[PDB]
């Protein structure tokens, strides 16, 4: 009730003062309020009473535009600065040249934020009810933000203070400054080591993506230049050889007998994407991943020394919702785990809907066709509809997961962000990569011969793949999803405000958007999901690091322009690493080695070509003299006489005027004793596929272990600097 | 020259005083010397001068038995105790009840050892030439040991001091106290947290080996009880079926045509060791390994809290050899790496000598035979000769590796122990497990059909395996090596001093053996090598954890009796973990998952039995009705008509009066078009083997990752104790 703030001067002489009316002390925080309201007014006055009794100097100012709002300028004198600096253990370099400039205003802002989080506001209905975040959650204060130095598109009128926001906008956040390196010490000094380590991680990720994109475009150029040497494509759309294959139908009855002449252009793309260049690129990408992780740990330790992020934390004060709300926690985490499991089953049901749509619209496209084949058109529209489902479901799960982790009770903001990180990454992982996993590993891998086809649930045959392989469909789906997400983000964040185009400093900072309690987390998530698209399916097509590099180069500058201009100034924090995203990245790495090996083995369909080249064109099995690839299509596809194993009994007879069809499997001809069991060539191919998985997995994992053992976790320059600062501190 | 020690009292009133002649101050160290000698005498007197000038109180005593030796009792007063306790940051619990008993004499001994390592002994030929270890390396002091409390087999005569060595011998080191648990706080308090963490690791290793041995003897009892249900053994030594197989010869000419009747007893053991019980045990042993590592990290963090081992280290003073001796370091480490690579190539040449011996003595045993077959006798004598070579080579490499790492120059004792650990573990690893790796993975796996056998170097055919499999020979080799090492250590350390069966305290402690600069390191190495025998080849036979448990139970007590009675009292040190042995153990774990999977797949020969049971006894391939195992031997072994592919041209004709032989491979009969290429059954078996490797490796590694994620790295009780001590220290 007593000890009100010093009353309003409201002079508004300079538009950007960043100082009190006496001009000798600097504003650190701004607290905004308005004026059943009498007890809240007593509450605010008691908070300011305990605030002045703690030692912070205060001032009021009524707003010149809207007289309901009152702005409270908060300054910390030097004494409480030294006491709470010794309390929270801030590392310092020494310079007593200016007491005001000894602490940069980021450090002053986090000191005043610690003081505002410690102050009790006298409400003892529940005893010891304290906090500034409780006041803005209760609504008696609207915000407790610090101030920006100046406008971004102008110069600070005060020549005393540095116009650091203008310098950061001119050198880092302008889109016509996209070529310059990020000034990382300015970003750290102005925004804290939680934002600075994010932008350092993003710049380093951009450099490693540049390396991977250079090697990927080299391998893709090798494939595109060596697309003429490929023999099986030239054989499959030779009209004499592939035109007379007469492939067996794919659906039950409503699909006609089709020839293998039609897939030529498809195979003319497919040899660019399943060649030896993609194998060399995936074997490179494993080593690139372990280089990425090891040099990230080196850069993280270098930032840990240089930005002194290991300073001692506080006791991690609980959330105001957890203080205001408080076997039960066990059934709560069980209920939220069952909810996220139910949502994962919903996205699996969406994938099954994509399968059923693929079958039905393939029948429709086949009957409406009389360039692009019906299979490629079916795959393209399926990928489009699928990606639209991905966008709808990830927005809906964003809202639902916010509500789910708000339903259960975490203790602090760290545990809240960790639980939200876990469930959000789990559904974003499954939601983005489940369709690609089904295309790569479970599409056409379980269908039988046309005499006894397999039925998944009855009346729906499992979808058959093209005789070249399902790698082109996986490439189409992956490119559609990744490019659609990149174009969606570059229309939402970049194109929208670009196509859209006196008062004091605190009033200008009020008319902005706060960053939120999560902050950079969502942005982090995008890159992590993008990381999986770089890493899990890199053998699908090698041009994914180039698209990721373009999206990352634009993402750095759109995050910079969002953070400098759009968002309010946040309280600077300390962070030694990115958080849970580094264990998530290591898990994605360890899984994606296996995923790349299984994409080259099962999906890419180059191991049958290698086995036919080395062991099946030889006089024990083939009529050729030496190792050669011609005659691959005629000796690969199995022959089927029309003898249904089975009650309709007419899948192919009603439209068939030819007695013999061919199909993509490795089984015996019908004249054989074991007429439709698996051939010796099938088991040769399967043994070679699993041997390739074992050899590539063990070689890549041993190389990654040896590289992680050979590269030190911290650089020699950083060890020398640590030794030098220890030796100078000891004296 | 000045400030000599206070002169000799030599009263020798009590045999165990552990106090000075005044009786108020406790002896902490004993420095022994004797008396071109004049400069060394001046050196010793200058060392004692700087010692008394630092503040330590000294006393001399001439020896009553041998008058050349002089014993110097070293006491630290309370002032220098507090100053150097604040210097080296010793954690304390508070009790000023006795100033002498505030620091236990282990802490007093390590304080006085720090002081003796800091003191400069005035020799400024090379400037600042300092250390106590330099004096005992130079020979002017013989030793600088602390004192034991009392005799082990008697009670201390002084009722003031606790007879802690007698209590430790009575409760921990006596072989008639083998059933009691180790008193770990007494071991830690008396011997430092370098010995205490070793014995805690050994006791915990014994408990986990007890668990693994219980499950292993359960699986072995399942195999031994279910040895009658096994069908292929009953078929192979049925005289009607296996007696008429007439297997094809193994060597070139001097091996006769042998029948498969002879292997019955061998197969009667082999079904005990390749059954489903060993597969279940290896799948269990992966989870047991990750449980071992996770609960070891939990116990290590619990000891880290309880024994405060994380206290701040000093600057890691260099070795006296490195101070006395000092592109060059690069060529030195290159030369020592080439030396250890040359020695590894020598042990590979010894393995090749074992191969050549196996072939030649199999010919000799086959010609001298007219129970045990010649193959089993050949394997047994080969394992005996091999194990003798292992013992000779590991002793010789122990001496050679000491000389090699003494040739190159490490800076400190930590780097010296790490380099010796690396090269010693590398050769002990290769030396112990190379013969077992060759038996499991490269024995009989590369031999062709008897028409075109393979020659490794010319005139020597690669050795063929028995049709049951090489798992019995691997079991024999593993049991011989492990039991021979255990019996060798229990004859050398245990049986030898057991079959072998006034003066002051410092004279009794002098007539002992010092522990050495390496200490427990060699003992550590044995358990680590034994750990590989528990882990890498556990699917060979499941009774290896039982033998390891017996050897570990005896090893705890022989290390206790060595350390309490035989060895001199060492200076207590601090250690947070075991050292390099924990990364070495994690590497052995990660390798041994793969090694167990490849032992079950390639060596165990149960995947051909499963494939014949499920897919080759069926009317597509077999004459049987349902899944059954009878007819495995007749339908498994390939048939060979005598048609040599090839200049001797008579390997089998000279002793052969039968036109048809059978051999252990999966190839076609001679009437086939592809007469001797690999069968469809071969590629089915190979694909099933590699699928088993992939499935078991990914399942075991995912289970190990999920268990390492599910179990916390530190216990909840230890977190509560850390919270409580932090909350009490904050007040
Ligand atoms: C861990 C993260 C991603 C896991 C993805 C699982 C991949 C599953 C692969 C699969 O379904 O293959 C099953 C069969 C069929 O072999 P394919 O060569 O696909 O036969 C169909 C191709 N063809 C129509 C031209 C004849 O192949 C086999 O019989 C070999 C089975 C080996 C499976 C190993 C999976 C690892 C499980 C932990
Ligand atoms: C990493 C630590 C330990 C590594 C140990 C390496 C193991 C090598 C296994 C091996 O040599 O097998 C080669 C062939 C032969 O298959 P087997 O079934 O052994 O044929 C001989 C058996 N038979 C006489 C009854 C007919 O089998 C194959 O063709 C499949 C080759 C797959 C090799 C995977 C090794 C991983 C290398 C990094």
């Amino acid at each position: 009730q007593d000890f009100r703030t010093p009353e309003f001067e409201e002079f508004n002489g300079k538009p950007d003062s960043l100082f009190f009316t006496d001009g000798q002390r600097r504003i650190d925080f701004i607290l905004v309020y308005e004026d059943t309201n009498e007890k809240q007014k007593r509450k605010r006055q008691a908070y300011e009473s305990n605030l002045i009794c703690h030692g912070l100097q205060l001032e009021a100012t009524r707003s010149v535009s809207d007289d309901k709002l009152v702005f409270v300028k908060v300054h910390a004198p030097w004494e409480v600065l030294c006491t709470y600096a010794e309390i929270m253990h801030i590392k310092l370099p020494f310079y007593i040249l200016d007491r005001d400039s000894f602490f940069n205003p980021a450090t002053r802002s986090r000191i005043v934020y610690f003081i505002l989080s410690r102050v009790k506001y006298q409400v003892m209905n529940n005893v010891n009810k304290f906090g500034i975040n409780r006041l803005v959650s209760s609504g008696i204060y609207k915000a407790a933000f610090p101030l920006h130095d100046c406008r971004f598109n102008y110069e600070s009128e005060d020549i005393s203070c540095p116009s650091e926001r203008y310098l950061l906008y001119r050198e880092w956040a302008h889109p016509r400054s996209i070529y310059k390196k990020q000034p990382l010490d300015l970003i750290r000094k102005y925004y804290g080591e939680k934002i600075g380590i994010y932008f350092a991680w993003l710049g380093y990720y951009t450099q490693m993506l540049l390396l991977a994109a250079v090697v990927g475009v080299a391998c893709f150029l090798y494939g595109y230049l060596d697309q003429d040497n490929c023999t099986w494509s030239k054989e499959v759309c030779d009209p004499d050889i592939g035109g007379q294959i007469l492939m067996c139908p794919q659906c039950d009855r409503l699909c006609p007998f089709w020839r293998l002449n039609i897939t030529c252009e498809s195979s003319k793309k497919l040899c660019i994407f399943d060649s030896f260049g993609t194998l060399i690129f995936a074997v490179f990408m494993g080593v690139w991943v372990t280089l990425f992780l090891e040099f990230w740990k080196r850069r993280q330790a270098e930032l840990e020394y240089e930005w002194d992020t290991v300073e001692l934390q506080q006791e991690e004060q609980a959330r105001p919702e957890y203080e205001a709300q408080c076997c039960g926690k066990c059934i709560r985490v069980t209920l939220c785990a069952s909810a996220v499991f139910f949502w994962i089953l919903l996205i699996i049901a969406s994938v099954i809907g994509i399968i059923v749509y693929r079958l039905s619209v393939f029948i429709v496209f086949s009957t409406t066709l009389p360039y692009l084949t019906p299979q490629m058109a079916t795959s393209i529209t399926a990928s489009i509809i699928s990606f639209i489902i991905i966008m709808i479901l990830n927005t809906i799960y964003e809202k639902v997961a916010i509500m789910i982790t708000n339903f259960e009770l975490p203790r602090t903001q760290t545990d809240y962000e960790n639980s939200l990180t876990m469930k959000m990454f789990l559904f974003q992982f499954v939601n983005y990569y489940s369709s690609c996993f089904y295309i790569a590993f479970f599409k056409g891998k379980f269908v039988g011969y046309p005499g006894d086809p397999v039925y998944l649930l009855g009346k729906y045959r499992s979808e058959e793949c093209d005789p070249g392989g399902c790698l082109l469909e996986l490439t189409t789906q992956l490119t559609i999803i990744m490019g659609g997400k990149a174009i969606w983000n570059n229309i939402q964040e970049v194109l929208l405000p670009w196509v859209m185009n006196i008062t004091p400093r605190w009033e200008q900072d009020y008319h902005l958007q706060p960053m939120g309690k999560l902050g950079l987390f969502y942005e982090y998530l995008e890159m992590i999901i993008q990381f999986g698209f770089v890493t899990l399916f890199v053998a699908s097509f090698p041009l994914a690091p180039l698209l990721a590099l373009v999206n990352n180069i634009l993402e750095i500058r759109v995050d910079a322009w969002k953070l400098t201009t759009q968002f309010r100034r946040m309280v600077p924090e300390k962070a030694q690493d990115i958080g849970a995203w580094q264990p998530i990245m290591q898990g994605i790495a360890i899984l994606a080695v296996v995923t790349n090996a299984m994409i080259i083995a099962f999906t890419s369909d180059m191991i049958p070509r290698l086995v036919y080249y080395w062991s099946f064109s030889i006089p024990p099995y083939g009529d050729h003299t030496y190792y050669t690839m011609d005659g691959y299509i005629n000796n690969t596809l199995s022959v089927f006489n029309i003898t249904d194993f089975k009650d309709k009994e007419n899948p192919y007879i009603g439209l068939g005027n030819y007695t013999l069809c061919r199909y993509r499997d490795f089984r015996n001809p019908p004249g054989h004793p074991q007429e439709y069991k698996h051939n010796i060539y099938y088991w040769h191919v399967i043994a070679a596929k699993l041997a390739f998985i074992i050899v590539m997995e063990h070689i890549i994992y041993s190389v990654k272990f040896f590289i992680s053992y050979a590269i030190p976790d911290v650089s020699k320059i950083t060890k020398s600097k640590i030794k030098r600062e220890k030796y100078l501190t000891q004296k």
